């Protein structure tokens, strides 16, 4: 549980966005473990992924700063660790 309070997930990702953006642009909320783009089964990375913060405090700032951010003009969704 203690990782996944760290991870938000980012979706709505313009073609062009690779790894490398999403650490650049994340980190501005603060310090990153990893950043990943998901990939299907057969390996073809997807629209979406996951970006896991060294800290809690950076879900909030992360939502809050860069949820609608138009990244390659794509207006990204950027949510946090819910439950019920």
């Amino acid at each position: 549980q203690e990782e996944a309070d760290r991870t938000v997930f980012v979706g709505n990702l313009e073609a062009r966005v690779r790894e490398e953006i999403l650490y650049e642009l994340f980190l501005q909320a603060g310090p990153l473990t990893k950043v990943t783009i998901c990939k299907d089964r057969e390996g073809k990375p997807k629209s979406f992924g996951f970006v896991c913060f060294k800290h809690p405090e950076s879900v909030s700032y992360a939502i809050a700063l860069l949820n609608g951010i138009r990244l390659y003009g794509r207006p990204i969704n950027v949510s946090g660790p819910s439950s019920g």
